[PDB]
């Protein structure tokens, strides 16, 4: 493999993170005050890394930070039950740990932390963060395994109820690439409804990475994946591979969801920057 | 393996295909005028084959042909956005390509086109073919990999909203086999609802083919699979294997869906042609 | 592997089983009269075992016993269509068989019976057991493969409509373990709604066993699994592995389902018996 690969982990990382009420009524996470985003900023670490997140709740209600898949003690649960949320104006240091796969003492195989995970609030609105998740307090986490193929860019599409990334329907989001780009998509589903993410002209493997290890990988290859609340998956694709440039749309394939406007455009450009038809 | 296996692909195939309004108000695809069917005719190719489909829209509304999983340029998208639908009375030549898996230049593994896919309309009713799919404009596509085990027969069951193959509830469809037959089922889900396809007395592997490669295949073995709009899977079973002949029913396992009449019969006969109990 | 492993099967087991109307209006299965439970008693066998179940319907309505995944002749279908239910006060002997994986005569690989399966009624209320399943006539079946890692304890959580194990919402069930225990969870979904089972601080492999074979297992590692009616999966976890002791909650992640009270506690204790925070 002559592509860029993820290195071995084991670094202790430090992060500052804020929960912010936005002008439009939404709430979002951010690395800087006044720079909150919906979805929240992407957190990407390697297996074995430890992450210390100094989380400050700038909001006037209790907020928290709860992560999937990663290792964390009960004190970083992010739940009210476990005294792990953050008072308004307060600041709390969460700790997320990751680990490499390996053989246990009993001879069994312990899985690693690698995967496409996500974080979200767990105390806003209800004791399960129904209000915070609805308002936009969610974000992706990528834990890479040593040797994982690294992409040229990573895009996050979050199916939050009847919206993509809390955007108004019929407004995308659209993103761009050039034929041959290695594009990584992180997909998170939140809310109350099930969905089916479909992508025109592209396909991926239904496994951890979206890529096949080789000729022996039995993982099914799909272009349509069913998804439910708190499901997080991701994949990589070669933009326009075998299909060329064009406005390749993606959408939920529940018929009235795509009719509602749960549609976006994966704009793959020719090397001259143009898209067939425009 | 002394069973019939799929050969290597690479042939350029040509197909004529029509979109037809049926007498009962449905719309269906067909290879011959007056011979349209719901679901549409099965298209089965090998990895590496190229398929040229001369599609004629005999209907009085705009129709199109959109396929999953297979390679196609933006001009064969089958969408109105990409000027790829067909005017009433018009004729357009779509091109679907398939490719074998292989090593990329960067050393990564490119997946093949093999799988249980499907095609459907994308412009009737709405810009996502909600009307065409509802009316019956859908059909299965099978792309085989070299060496894939070939069945004795292939049956298509499409869960379109609250119907099997757009049939009236409580009317099947039923199909037959003899104990020992290698039966292939292609399952496509369309519409607005999620379902769970269940089969009495039989089970399959939850992978691309429904079959295990061997003792090292980690794919789970199931008899109940959750499914959503535009999901397409398939499998093969030995009829009556380990269970004998009988009227083995299949149904959606959502309780009121099977109560509604989303039930069919997999009639497996003894070598004398009889079914236990009848 | 120095952990306890499942032995080779091939024993002919005999079981007595009752269908009982409970005082609160529910119906449940049991091995002894007056000792019925919801969910029903766990049945655990090895691949190759044969199970003879003398089933007695103590109820005043027709009841039956239908199993998933296991081998059974048409006479043990448990359906009214196949004359396989049990009259009120009647007694019928069902036979479930299991088989090991192996090579077929044609050279193909026949899958084994191993997996996390379940049994339920099929004639109470409707011809699909909608009434019996609702009333609590469901139970887990575990078929082990030779060499499968054996747990310290097994817990069954059944998502029946808007309840866990037909319990009142906000009432668990909760169960306990000590840090380091090998805990097995069997998850069955019944009824009309889809769900997503999520577990704090723990994760498992999305395959047959919930465990990875080793460094070559491509199965995705998850902590959130979408599930529908008659879906049955299971996994094993090391309680508190990498996260420590604490009140680790599990819940459906459909937002108002967890808000409704579809939440339980996986109480992992320190070696001194205490849970952090209490
Ligand atoms: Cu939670
Ligand atoms: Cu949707
Ligand atoms: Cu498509
Ligand atoms: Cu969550
Ligand atoms: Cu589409
Ligand atoms: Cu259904
Ligand atoms: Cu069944
Ligand atoms: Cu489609
Ligand atoms: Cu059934
Ligand atoms: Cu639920
Ligand atoms: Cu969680
Ligand atoms: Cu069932
Ligand atoms: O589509
Ligand atoms: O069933
Ligand atoms: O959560």
């Amino acid at each position: 493999i002559t592509a860029r690969t993820a290195p071995a982990g084991g670094e202790v990382r430090h992060l500052k993170m804020y929960a912010e009420k936005l002008a439009d009524g939404q709430m979002g996470y951010g690395f800087e005050k006044g720079k909150a985003s919906v979805p929240g900023p992407l957190i990407e670490v390697n297996e074995g890394d430890t992450l210390h997140i100094e989380f400050t709740n700038t909001m006037d209600v209790r907020a928290s930070l709860h992560v999937h898949g990663l290792d964390y003690e009960i004190s970083s649960d992010g739940t009210a039950m476990n005294k792990s949320d953050v008072e308004p104006g307060g600041t709390r240091t969460y700790t997320w740990r990751t680990h490499k796969p390996g053989r246990r003492d009993d001879g069994t195989w312990r899985p690693g932390s690698a995967g496409y995970w996500h974080y979200h609030d767990h105390v806003v609105g209800t004791e399960h963060g129904t209000g915070g998740i609805r308002n936009g307090l969610y974000g992706p986490v990528i834990v890479r395994r040593k040797g994982d193929v690294l992409p040229d860019a990573t895009h996050t599409i979050v199916l939050n109820d009847m919206t993509f990334n809390n955007r108004k329907p019929h407004t995308g989001p659209d993103f761009e690439a050039t034929v041959g780009d290695r594009v990584e998509i992180v997909m998170i589903t939140h809310g109350e409804y099930y969905h089916t993410f479909h992508m025109h002209g592209h396909r991926w493997a239904d496994n951890r990475t979206g890529i096949l290890t080789g000729p022996d990988d039995p993982s099914r290859v799909i272009d349509n994946k069913i998804t439910g609340p708190a499901d997080s998956f991701g994949f990589q694709i070669i933009a326009g591979e075998g299909v060329g440039a064009g406005a390749w749309m993606y959408h939920c394939h529940v018929q009235s969801h795509s009719d509602m406007g749960l549609v976006g455009l994966f704009l793959v450009k020719k090397p001259d920057g143009t898209i067939p038809g425009y």
